[PDB]
């Protein structure tokens, strides 16, 4: 939950 992947 609210992991960012960029």
């Amino acid at each position: 939950n609210y992991n960012n992947y960029q």
